[PDB]
């Protein structure tokens, strides 16, 4: 079915659990030995939510090669992603030297360092131009550039620098601020402009290495961004855009990593930003004017 008639149709029935718990009944299953290894307890947030071994992000270490990171890469799309977990207070070193290693120039935060009273993430990147942060264990420095901070979104310009061999690169940290603690957004068009934003800033093109995004685990939050990006390059790039089906797209996204979207809101929401999205990706330049005012 198209998506805006299935999607109204999903509404009347009252049906989005039992969609939802179709896609979980058909997700792959693939195994994730070295995530489970003994010595990797402490570089996962959550034991129920690892890396893929055939997928996994190998940081380039004879030591201990483990990261809590994905690769997503999607071939129609032409489009790449790393989907990571949070940093922890033990693995803030190992995500830059992620970052440095596969030639990432944008990160993409999806959650507050603190929500619901708890810590989800490391305070993992500088807050002041002058306190840099080093990180000793992967030898690299970190310094904030420059800060924009806007009503939804963040946006940060920092300095990476490879100490072993002087090397710099700038990283821009795109931060969206917004997301509620319970549920998600009764809109999308703040999500959605801060998805065109990134994509502005040049992150998701070719001539880098593949973005990173995260929220606390890597799968929810993080599933409906690239979910909805790449259910819309789709639409623009085919003949018959309403052959884009959003559930096939998902599940060959869980090809790559476990749990992408940890709730039926989250798939409704999905299918709402895609809708509201196509309305500027099929020619309506306003739209995005709408979004933003
Ligand atoms: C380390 C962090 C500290 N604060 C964070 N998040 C925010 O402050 C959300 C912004 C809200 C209030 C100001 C405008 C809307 S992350």
């Amino acid at each position: 079915m198209e998506m805006e008639k299935e999607f109204e149709q999903i509404d009347k029935s009252g049906s989005w659990a039992a969609i939802y718990q179709d896609i979980r009944h058909e997700a792959s299953d693939f195994p994730s030995r070295v995530a489970k290894l003994p010595k990797n307890k402490n570089r996962n947030r959550y034991r129920d939510v690892s890396p893929f071994d055939h997928s996994r992000i190998k940081l380039h270490q004879e030591d201990n090669d483990y990261i809590n990171a994905s690769l997503i890469k999607m071939e129609e799309a032409q489009r790449s992603y790393i989907l990571t977990q949070g940093p922890l207070p033990n693995t803030v070193g190992h995500f830059w030297e992620m970052v440095w290693e596969q030639k990432s120039r944008g990160v993409v935060m999806l959650n507050r360092v603190m929500e619901k009273g708890s810590l989800k993430c490391a305070q993992y990147w500088p807050q002041k131009e002058e306190k840099e942060m080093i990180f000793e264990d992967t030898n690299l420095k970190l310094t904030l550039i420059s800060e924009d901070i806007k009503s939804y979104y963040t946006v940060r310009q920092l300095e990476l620098e490879n100490l072993t061999t002087q090397e710099t690169r700038e990283i821009l940290h795109f931060h969206y601020t917004t997301w509620p603690d319970f549920g998600v957004p009764e809109s999308p068009a703040s999500f959605l402009n801060f998805l065109f934003k990134v994509r502005e800033s040049g992150s998701l093109s070719p001539e880098h290495g593949p973005v990173v995004v995260h929220c606390s685990a890597g799968i929810g939050r993080s599933g409906t961004f690239c979910l909805a990006d790449t259910c819309l390059l789709l639409m623009d790039k085919r003949k018959d855009p309403s052959s884009v089906d959003i559930k096939k797209v998902l599940l060959e996204m869980r090809k790559f990593r476990m749990g992408l979207i940890q709730t039926a809101d989250q798939l409704r929401f999905s299918y709402l930003a895609v809708i509201e999205g196509a309305k500027f990706i099929m020619g309506d330049s306003s739209v995005q004017d709408q979004w933003k005012e």
